[PDB]
């Protein structure tokens, strides 16, 4: 084609995030006349999150997902989008993005500063935590050995409940578990289906603890050639796969339980006010680390009323 493009994931072919970048591919091909076709890579093939987001920046990799809490990296205190219990839903992630000074000004950085153009925002679940043994309470956190991603927050999750977290790579955490290297891990439900880490894991509980949205990101070295008509095509179909993206989430958070307690996985609820309780000192280290900064973008975002109106 005249732009062979390519989407780079994490996330495996079984997953929501392939099948809605699936349909942005497709509106794509279909409404450039053929003049684009977005080929996938799945599966961390091109690295993790980190590495995709420095090859759109250098321009070799053109599209590809990131959370608003994974430029922790590069503004700390953008670690406000995953400092658990925080962002109390997804109506709260959207306006903490997009209706913020705070979430603004992120977005404007992130072209200046990160090569890269936000084309939308999608829901990507809410985390819980599985295991090998019943977590019933805060109490079977302790030393409860927990796979989770290489990111502070995620860490700061599993350290302040009393767990003991092994950071990896996604592609890495079936084995882990399966081998009980580690005792459990963290993903929202529809991860925890698309992994098949049901497959290796007794128990399930609803921690609740922190919220993913999805970023359809483009590269600014790709955006930038393309003409104009061809930038609305692909604005316009992120936009549209990210409505969908949300629909799969939203719903498998309806259906799954249900089919996890199908495949034998056993459900807890455990109290979640000591887990919350637990994050207070992490937030004063957090609100210490980042100064004004942070106090200030937790101001914004507590601010927003979680209800939809
Ligand atoms: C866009 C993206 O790659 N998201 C990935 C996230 C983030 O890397 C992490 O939450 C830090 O932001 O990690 C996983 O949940 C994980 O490894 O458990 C897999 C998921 O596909």
């Amino acid at each position: 084609a005249d732009y062979d493009l390519k989407f780079g994931m994490n996330a495996g072919t079984s997953s929501n995030e392939y099948k809605a970048a699936e349909m942005f591919a497709k509106e794509v091909k279909e409404k450039s006349q053929g003049k684009i076709e977005i080929s996938l890579y799945p599966s961390s093939q091109l690295g993790d999150d980190r590495a995709m987001l420095k090859q759109l920046k250098d321009g070799s990799l053109d599209f590809t997902f990131a959370e608003s809490a994974r430029f922790q990296l590069f503004y700390p205190e953008a670690a406000v989008f995953a400092l658990p219990y925080v962002i109390s839903n997804y109506n709260v992630a959207q306006k903490a993005l997009f209706d913020t000074e705070f979430g603004k000004d992120l977005i404007k950085k992130m072209d200046k500063d990160l090569g890269v153009t936000l084309l939308s925002q999608a829901y990507n679940g809410t985390r819980q935590t599985t295991s090998n043994r019943a977590i019933n309470s805060i109490a079977d956190m302790k030393g409860l050995k927990l796979a989770v991603p290489n990111a502070a927050t995620n860490l700061a999750y599993a350290k302040y409940v009393g767990a003991s977290p092994t950071p990896m790579a996604f592609s890495e955490v079936y084995l882990a578990l399966q081998t009980n290297a580690v005792d459990g891990q963290e993903n929202p439900l529809a991860a925890v289906q698309a992994q098949k880490f049901y497959e290796v894991q007794k128990f399930l509980a609803m921690t609740n603890h922190i919220l993913n949205d999805q970023l359809y990101l483009v590269s600014n070295e790709t955006y930038k050639e393309l003409p104009e008509d061809l930038q609305k095509v692909v604005k316009d179909a992120a936009e549209n796969a990210a409505k969908y993206h949300t629909k799969l989430f939203v719903d498998g958070e309806k259906d799954l339980v249900t089919f996890f307690e199908k495949q034998g996985v056993k459900i807890t609820h455990p109290d979640l006010v000591p887990f919350k309780e637990s994050m207070k000192p992490y937030y004063a280290e957090f609100v210490k680390q980042t100064g004004q900064k942070g106090e200030s973008a937790l101001k914004q975002i507590e601010a927003i009323n979680p209800h939809h109106h």
